[PDB]
């Protein structure tokens, strides 16, 4: 059977009819072809495949069957091996699409995409046997399989392998459909982030030390001295000197170095301008350190903006929003500048002064909690951002069991000490604000023991409390009991529920810290992207490389590059013989297993029996 | 005798060395500095820290111990824990200090005083040290306090603090006591927990090198302890101008004999460990499924020239 000749449009077609009604595919389609009916002999049409598609990839599967709308029917399909690949996958047959994945020829890429159609369709997940199935899918491994094999062999084609548009997936890059499929194992692999380091130190040996980096950043000059190595490749004096000063303040890591310390710079700025120099409305004026910070929290925006709307490419504008938005640190900064913008506005009109300085320190604080994206450049301070994310959401929860036994204890306590006491800022006060500091060793005993009471002049007026002339006398009925209830409250919350919440804190520390490695390498690749793609200049200054490629624009990669064609079946036949090595050296094992090797003897051992009867049956007659 | 710079490079690469050499030094200039009048109280301070590194120094005895020594590692270890924490519990605290700072002090205009309350007090809020006197408005005393910048900078009255948003205040104290005193304190007690276990797990191994360590180096010592060590520096120095149990020359019959001795013993290692690999259940498995594939050949060849009978 030649697969080529055997799958066309219209055997595809019929393949996608054919589907079980009982499995997620046939309930998705479903859905598509009665959306479609609704807006407007074969039950299902390639539109619905496509429509279904664009909900797991939505950019990878571009005009699959929709060029030509439908292909002609007698038509053989021009991937067959991925369409079959895609029609297996759908359904959660993870043999068959295993079977499939080994005979195509993109098989990174068809294994990370697989990946991500599996988590997908595992997220929708109308069964629950089948969304167990389908989150033990193991195609990333058979992805990370692969690539293992490829950057043994040649570790110059794997690379290439990493970054080239495929020819199967409409131009997409392996490395974007793992980004896709948010595949944090792919990315954590030593291929990988051997890339990623040549791409972060740029010109640059990657073994370049640290401090004659830094020290070289410090003092530009020493650029052009050979402390530094680069890699291979009166008017020629200056373009060798612009290049070798070009490529050094190019590379991302010192891009990432200017930053930090610009970012640093503008806290400083921004505390000053807080803290020592904030003065009177316009009337008496902003100082021209504040103008500066307006100015520097402009570039601010100018690069929010550029990374919004004019990243890397074109796409729709909405769609290039959503990937903006999607972003936690990017929406951090929005509130950021939304905060300054607020701050400034209030601070420009003398009846809101107070108020825009109240947010100016609460922007000036998100900016400072923003600085800490920096730390996914190191080992041991990465993994720690994903550890504090996950105890806030632990704390959150805690929360819940928090707020109703303070609710509880600190009302009981405020009706038996102080029941005659009208005003609800005070009764807030005693009923939650207390007990929680209760929690930290806050526990006045002269206000809940009676024999710690002081003789202060107090008034049990109902008015006089009202009007604040004097503090309100604490009842004392039965101080026994406010005692033996402070008691509980102290043994219950702050050994019992505190502890409850350091378990849980201990829980989510030991299931991040297994898989530290994985989750730091994917923050390293995703900063090292974010500064990969950023302009050479720290802000202010960036304001600088905004004119510039405004007008390069006006007057006119590393990663995701596209080859010649020769060259890109030479990769695609160097990954189909890796991938064959690949499995070859898969079946040697599994023949020569333990369980295999049992299987094989008792077969065998049975054969045995059965001819051997026979033959001493023959020498019998005999 | 080797290089006098190899030499000094054996000694420096040792912790406790440069540990001892710190302390050398500290004194020197303690002294130094006492022996003149105005820098006196330089001196004593400087040797107060002096004898707190000495102290310290002493702690390297305790490797003589299976339950001491190591908790030396792990203290050691667990102060790398620490470097790494600080840089997250500085980040939070200067965003937290400084926005606290200036919610209650805005017109407090000395630089010493705006780190007091940005670092030191919310450092000491992790410690049980809250006080509400200077942040909730309603438990702030009636204590004489002046607006007036020149009179804050003079030091004659206390500043103001600023009651404009008294909830946020208080309200952002709150979350930090939260967030910092149980998650990051319990982030740092968890990478604590984690660097014990991973010693803890190791600790037989750790404790030996310590022992072979502690006893090398007082098995080289002279046999007398400071002050007295000076008598017998002068009797080295007196025996090298007027003319070992480890790393001993043997004689070449000895030395023959004892590498014929370790080459049978490595032999009879090396053929157990053979031993142990041919009675192995894969090894017996791997050999039963290729004997049953040659008998199932052999069987079939002898089963078909019977049948030619
Ligand atoms: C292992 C486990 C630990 C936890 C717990 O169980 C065991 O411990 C138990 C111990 C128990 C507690 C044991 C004892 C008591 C005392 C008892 O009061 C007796 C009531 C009498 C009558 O009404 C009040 O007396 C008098 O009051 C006066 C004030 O009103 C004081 O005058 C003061 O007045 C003014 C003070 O402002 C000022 O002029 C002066 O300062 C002074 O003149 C007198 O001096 C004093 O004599 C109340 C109960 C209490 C606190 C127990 C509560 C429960 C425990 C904590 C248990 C735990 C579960
Ligand atoms: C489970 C979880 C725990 C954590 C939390 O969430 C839930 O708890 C919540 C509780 C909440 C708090 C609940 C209540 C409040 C009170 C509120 O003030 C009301 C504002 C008004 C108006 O501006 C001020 O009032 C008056 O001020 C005056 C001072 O200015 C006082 O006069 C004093 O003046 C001088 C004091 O020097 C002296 O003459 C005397 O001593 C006295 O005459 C008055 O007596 C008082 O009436 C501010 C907010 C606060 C603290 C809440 C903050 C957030 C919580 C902690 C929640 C947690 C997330
Ligand atoms: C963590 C939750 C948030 C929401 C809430 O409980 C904790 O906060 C508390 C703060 C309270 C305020 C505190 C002070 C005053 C001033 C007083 O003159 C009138 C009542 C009022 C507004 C109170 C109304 C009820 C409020 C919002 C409580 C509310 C359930
Ligand atoms: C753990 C870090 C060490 C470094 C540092 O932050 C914590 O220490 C802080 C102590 C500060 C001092 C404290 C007191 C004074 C006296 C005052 O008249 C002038 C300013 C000055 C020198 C301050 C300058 C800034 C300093 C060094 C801060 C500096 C960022
Ligand atoms: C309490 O107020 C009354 C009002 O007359 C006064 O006489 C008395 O001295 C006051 N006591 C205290 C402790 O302030
Ligand atoms: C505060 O200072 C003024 C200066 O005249 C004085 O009259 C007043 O008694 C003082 N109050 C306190 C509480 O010291
Ligand atoms: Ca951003
Ligand atoms: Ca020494």
């Amino acid at each position: 059977v030649n697969i080529k000749q055997f799958l066309t449009y219209g055997r595809l077609q019929e393949l996608y009819c054919s589907v079980s009604e009982k499995n997620l595919l046939h309930t998705l389609l479903l859905k598509k072809n009665q959306e479609r009916q609704a807006q407007l002999k074969f039950r299902f049409t390639f539109h619905e495949v496509s429509k279904v598609l664009k909900d797991f990839l939505d950019d990878t599967c571009k005009g699959f069957y929709q060029k030509l709308n439908l292909p002609d029917m007698d038509r053989r399909c021009e991937h067959p091996w991925r369409d079959l690949f895609l029609w297996a996958i759908l359904q959660n047959r993870q043999e068959m699409a295993n079977y499939f994945w080994a005979m195509g020829p993109e098989a990174v890429a068809a294994a990370l995409v697989g990946c991500k159609i599996m988590k997908e369709m595992a997220h929708l997940a109308t069964e629950a046997e089948s969304a167990r199935s389908m989150k033990n899918a193991k195609y990333e491994q058979f992805a990370m399989d692969l690539f293992s094999e490829c950057y043994s062999n040649s570790e110059d084609r794997a690379y290439s392998l990493l970054v080239r548009k495929t020819c199967c997936w409409s131009k997409a890059t392996v490395l974007n459909i793992a980004t896709l499929a948010e595949a944090k194992c792919f990315f954590a692999h030593d291929g990988v982030q051997a890339l990623l380091t040549k791409v972060w130190w740029g010109a640059m040996r990657t073994d370049t030390s640290i401090s004659r980096l830094v020290l070289t950043f410090f003092i530009p000059p020493l650029v052009w001295t050979s402390l530094i190595k680069f890699n291979p490749e009166s008017a020629t004096f200056i373009r060798v000197v612009l290049r070798r000063w070009n490529r050094f303040w190019s590379a991302p890591v010192t891009v990432f170095m200017g930053n930090v310390i610009m970012y640093f710079a503008f806290l400083i700025l921004f505390s000053y301008v807080l803290l020592l120099d904030f003065r009177p409305p316009p009337p008496y004026g902003p100082s021209a350190a504040e103008i500066i910070l307006y100015f520097w929290v402009f570039t601010l925006v100018l690069e929010e903006i550029r990374q919004s709307f004019f990243t890397d490419e074109d796409m729709s504008i909405l769609k290039k929003m959503k990937l903006y938005v999607e972003d936690n640190w990017n929406k951090c900064d929005m509130v950021a500048i939304s905060l300054f913008v607020v701050g400034l506005s209030c601070r420009m009109a003398m009846s809101t002064y107070e108020a825009g300085r109240t947010v100016l320190a609460l922007d000036f604080m998100v900016f400072t909690l923003r600085l800490i994206h920096i730390f996914a450049i190191h080992k041991q301070l990465g993994p720690k951002i994903i550890i504090v994310e996950r105890m806030i959401k632990d704390v959150f929860f805690f929360l819940f069991f928090l707020s109703v036994w303070l609710i509880a204890y600190g009302v009981t306590t405020q009706a038996l000490l102080h029941p005659n006491d009208p005003r609800i800022d005070w009764v807030f006060r005693r009923a939650l604000y207390r007990p929680y500091l209760h929690i930290f060793g806050q526990i006045p005993l002269e206000e809940i023991d009676a024999a710690k009471m002081p003789d202060d002049n107090c008034t049990t007026d109902v008015q006089e409390i009202i009007l604040g002339t004097l503090p309100p006398c604490p009842n004392i009925y039965a101080n026994w009991l406010v005692i033996l209830l402070l008691v509980i409250y102290l043994l219950v919350t702050n050994v019992l529920l505190l502890n409850l919440l350091i378990a849980m804190f201990s829980y989510t520390f030991q299931v991040v810290q297994e898989n530290a490695d994985i989750f730091w390498k994917f923050q390293r690749y995703n900063l090292i992207v974010e500064y990969h793609s950023r302009p050479a200049l720290a802000p202010p200054f960036i304001i600088i490389s905004h004119i510039t490629q405004a007008l390069l624009s006006f007057i006119k990669d590393l990663l995701e590059r596209e080859l010649p064609s020769g060259l890109d079946q030479k990769l695609m036949t160097w990954e189909t013989v890796q991938k064959e090595n690949y499995l070859a050296k898969l079946e040697h094992e599994h023949r020569e297993s333990s369980g295999e090797r049992l299987r094989y003897t008792s077969s065998k051992v049975q054969t045995l029996l059965r001819m051997v009867g026979g033959f001493k049956d023959q020498e019998k007659r005999m």
